[PDB]
């Protein structure tokens, strides 16, 4: 629960020299692979030298070359830090995190801000405990910590306080006392032991100032601002918080459930998993914080029957399939529906394919699900199979996805008693999280209009607290922004 071992702005050479001059045998760090965008590299020191292990994320999961697949870098690191003797060349041990000092991935670091801007933002958007750290324009190389204190203006009950931070010999201080190795160490220190002014005011550092909430109508401008690197800084800052979602996943780790996971390490949270009324399926309920989703994996051969038990149990009437049955040569989902016009039984569940409708970007399958033994349990389940998603990367234009979800939305709305919408791909976190986050953001705009606030990272973080790894890559993070922008332009044209 730390994640100081990730260095977002480090070359392969610098990582080698940091392990050799400030590390020891066992010291490790992770960095984004500059060789290919979207990849990563685990750099470990061993026997007086540096070994680089490749981690690939094409959009579905983190693939540790020579290792196992994970939903987050945090789980990857924790897995091998606790299972000493799994990563091998001769076992290669992860012992000591080489902590990063870069604050460019901290939610509260706004190097650009000035004095007035910091006060204006903290005044207009901030509440009690809202703080931020910026670089001082007065003293080149120093920083300033701004904090708003008071009660939730124009009365004096609240105020803003500026606390200078001096950077001397690679370490930071507030003018006296202890000196910290980085701004993060300084901040985390005063989040526990807040400063106390001479007259009693406690400079509490509750939450960082929110700068990612925007008005939907003004999405076009925020997109341009994030393009000359902004997306990357904002996305890795979201990744920096993944270590705050280390929730219980005991049920998926039982022996009797191990073979129900397409990837043993990608598991559902206990507190949001779908419990079947034998009870286990790798799926989670996603509740936006009326319409909910079930984010789940692609069916294994031995989980098709459980999959339909879930669909029936939850009264789901729509399935969003976002992957071909095979991609890049490897399987991603077992065909769990019968051929057109055919009827087939999956355990106690019975499925008829009434008719298939081919579209440009997807295939629709009108399915009639029922329970064997009782001829009053029949309901129509509409499977929307999106088939035009590239094996590598993301769509170049979001119109296909948006038209796809627009149709999926209206079907769901036309069924009164409908339960959660089932969305799945390979591991059910990458594309599945992308489709679900876009659907959530689009829902808000369609209801409240373009004059509403939306917050992309906050929405992804809220979804990640219900299933780990939702939305996997920066390409998918950027594509979400583009889909929202495209949808906004449609509304403004009509
Ligand atoms: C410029 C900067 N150094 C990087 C971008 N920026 C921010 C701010 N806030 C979030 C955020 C918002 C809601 C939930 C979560 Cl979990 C997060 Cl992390 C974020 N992802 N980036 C500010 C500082």
């Amino acid at each position: 629960t730390s994640r100081r071992w990730f260095h977002p702005n480090i070359t392969g050479v610098e990582a080698e020299n940091l392990l050799l001059t400030r590390g020891v045998d066992g010291s490790f760090l992770a960095r984004p692979s500059k060789s290919n965008p979207g990849d990563f590299t685990l750099s470990v020191r061993r026997n007086g030298a540096v070994t680089h292990i490749k981690i690939q994320n094409t959009g579905d999961y983190y693939d540790l070359y020579g290792g196992e697949k994970f939903a987050t870098l945090a789980d990857l690191v924790q897995y091998y830090m606790e299972h000493h003797g799994q990563l091998k060349e001769d076992v290669i041990e992860l012992k000591y995190p080489l902590n990063c000092a870069d604050p460019t991935s901290e939610r509260w670091f706004h190097g650009h801000l000035s004095g007035k801007e910091a006060e204006k933002l903290l005044t207009e958007k901030g509440k009690h405990g809202s703080f931020l750290v910026r670089e001082s324009q007065s003293h080149p190389g120093d920083f300033v910590l701004s904090v708003r204190t008071g009660d939730d203006s124009n009365d004096g009950k609240s105020k803003v306080t500026h606390v200078m931070i001096r950077c001397q010999e690679l370490k930071y201080d507030v003018g006296g006392g202890e000196r910290f190795d980085s701004l993060t160490d300084l901040v985390e220190h005063y989040k526990k032991n807040p400063m106390v002014e001479t007259l009693g005011t406690v400079l509490q550092l509750k939450q960082p100032l929110n700068t990612t909430r925007i008005n939907a109508a003004e999405i076009e401008s925020r997109v341009r601002e994030l393009s000359k690197q902004g997306f990357w800084e904002e996305f890795e800052t979201l990744q920096q918080q993944e270590c705050k979602l280390l929730y219980s996943r005991k049920e998926g780790q039982r022996q009797e459930n191990k073979n129900k996971n397409r990837y043993k390490n990608i598991l559902p949270f206990d507190h949001t998993r779908v419990v079947l009324h034998s009870d286990y399926i790798n799926a989670n309920i996603i509740m936006p914080e009326k319409k909910s989703y079930i984010a789940t994996q692609g069916c294994l051969q031995n989980t098709v029957n459980d999959f339909w038990r879930m669909v029936f149990q939850e009264n789901s009437r729509v399935i969003v399939m976002t992957t071909k049955e095979v991609e890049r040569g490897k399987s991603k989902c077992v065909k769990y529906w019968p051929d057109e016009y055919a009827l087939k039984e999956y355990g106690v569940m019975r499925v008829r394919n009434v008719k298939e409708s081919a579209a440009h970007d997807y295939t629709l399958r009108e399915l009639k699900l029922s329970k064997v033994g009782q001829g009053n349990t029949e309901r129509t389940v509409w499977q929307y199979h999106f088939r035009t998603w590239p094996d590598h990367g993301v769509p170049s234009d979001p119109g296909g996805v948006l038209d796809f979800l627009e149709e999926v939305h209206h079907k769901q709305e036309s069924i009164m008693d409908a339960g959660p919408v089932v969305v799945h791909c390979s591991a059910g976190i990458g594309r599945t999280g992308t489709f679900i986050v876009i659907d959530i953001l689009i829902d808000i705009i369609r209801e409240k209009g373009v004059d509403c606030d939306i917050d992309v990272p906050k929405t992804i973080q809220m979804v990640r607290s219900q299933r780990s790894g939702m939305v996997q890559t920066e390409a998918q993070y950027r594509f979400i922004y583009m889909a929202v922008q495209h949808y906004i332009e449609t509304l403004q044209r009509r």
